[PDB]
């Protein structure tokens, strides 16, 4: 998937960070094996050979550890609507729902304003470096028995998503 | 998937959840058939006639539609520790681990409450008739070319979203 | 303040919980004296002998520790709107304002139901007791130059604040 | 207030936004004239002629509507604790607590990277026109006995909140 500007969203990295929290329930439900799957799956996730990490880079942003970056993990949207009186508003919403049919971005954020209606990108982020060592480190604590510690660990992967709210410019 | 009461939770409804998300997002990006093909995911996973969804059900929550009834979706932990010296926070929490080795979930909580560690569980939920309403409504409005409008409603499912806090009570 | 069903809401303890934050932002901008004194207001704001904490108190949710109970600190609205044709929306919002403006609270919510508007009111409640302990403890760490420790027990105090979010049953 | 890199964070718009939830909230607990107040208060906070508000602008972050401006409101703090043995992070805690009591930020900063925690400052943003247009509409929607439209304005202001999670670089 991709952002309003075309970049690049890790479906696996997003799916990663799924399984984290799943592994970190699964600790305190009695289930250490299944924490144990469900963070290895986070690992080899994170770390697929074949997957081109650097499409989902999002370069203007300095990641806290060194050499690390921040990877783009899912899009979405927040509006929001100044008051128009109902007739002119329906109007420019109309115009708006052609532009989201022709495919055409620039055009949806440009009508969308003509129906008071602002657009801001939410980008949920993470570090992809330090997210790799929180899970490789919790799983090498599950393998030593200290359960509670890797708790720690993945709650301060999933503690370290960041969302980037942007306002549009195409 | 079971909450720590051994309660089922629906996975399929999770990922709704997350189709619904990534629907609204696709109108604004410009592909309204992918957000009609996400939307239609959805409709199905939350209308599968061969899921039971009476085992989802959390049954002391109303609704806030008549006949309705919020299912489980997701499980989560938080934890609250208390300040302890090093020592004796260390002992108590290799005790805890020995527990959740065991599987045994009630050992783990008292163990926990020893290491001055309180465990709250977080159930996410979801109104079901009400979310499978707002994502039939949202896929017609897309069939009319009602793009915006069908965005509005696939928001109120997510904004439907609850979360019920409780303390461990094994 | 009061929720909708006329329950009392501690806006000492909501401050309270502010004063949390700020102290501990203030331990890592390098203003320990600042963090004292702004633990040290919220330890005041919560354990005021001439507050009477019964008023906030919600009877029917166990707290994590024994003999605690959770207190109202803040209440909000949740809308879900179902889509109508913008004809009849407006004519039942109409209406709606009229109660609003009586004062009429279930004349609201009904009218806001014909509207297809349905309402959630989301309860803020944190667990006196056990905060009250996270700060007097984290002042205490403080006064021993246990800083970061403080910090972890003041983040503590702001992660069991839960959010009951329930439909509107007056 | 300041940020970690010490720049002035608007108390009074903060206290605004404060202000517009509760406002919001008066309005369906069917206490109207309460809600005017609220709003009428964040409307003197936000317009402020005595407050310098440049004081508060992020000057890197574009606003969705033209010629606005971000301003900061808040400053929290997240750590990433990595896994350390028990014994190696207590002496680098201990020299972190140090660097705090002497008020010596980038100090701070440095001796926990030593502890294995990175630092990330969440600076809670939002567009001060575009707010300041929601409270003084949503007034006169109130004046005109418009409730529920005025909600919709002063949520859609609580939804403009963004947050920044910034790397600390000072
Ligand atoms: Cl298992
Ligand atoms: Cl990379
Ligand atoms: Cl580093
Ligand atoms: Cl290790
Ligand atoms: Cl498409
Ligand atoms: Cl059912
Ligand atoms: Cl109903
Ligand atoms: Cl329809
Ligand atoms: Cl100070
Ligand atoms: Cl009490
Ligand atoms: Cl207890
Ligand atoms: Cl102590
Ligand atoms: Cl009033
Ligand atoms: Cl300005
Ligand atoms: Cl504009
Ligand atoms: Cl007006
Ligand atoms: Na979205
Ligand atoms: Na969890
Ligand atoms: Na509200
Ligand atoms: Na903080």
């Amino acid at each position: 998937n991709v952002t309003l500007n075309n970049d690049k969203i890790s479906g696996q990295a997003w799916q990663a960070m799924r399984d984290i929290g799943m592994s970190r329930f699964e600790l305190f439900n009695g289930r250490t094996q299944k924490a144990e799957q469900l963070a290895a799956q986070a690992e080899k996730l994170l770390n697929d050979d074949s997957t081109d990490w650097n499409l989902y880079v999002k370069s203007d942003k300095k990641a806290p550890v060194e050499g690390d970056h921040y990877i783009r993990i899912n899009s979405s949207i927040t509006v929001a609507e100044d008051y128009l009186p109902a007739g002119q508003k329906n109007d420019a919403i109309n115009k708006a729902n052609q532009k989201m049919k022709e495919g055409d971005k620039k055009g949806t954020i440009e009508a969308l304003k003509l129906a008071g209606v602002s657009v801001i990108e939410n980008q949920e982020l993470i570090p992809l470096q330090q997210t790799r060592k929180d899970v490789t480190t919790a799983l090498s604590l599950m393998n030593e028995g200290k359960y509670y510690q890797a708790g720690l660990l993945l709650k301060s992967a999933q503690d370290g998503i960041v969302v980037d709210s942007q306002s549009v410019q195409l």
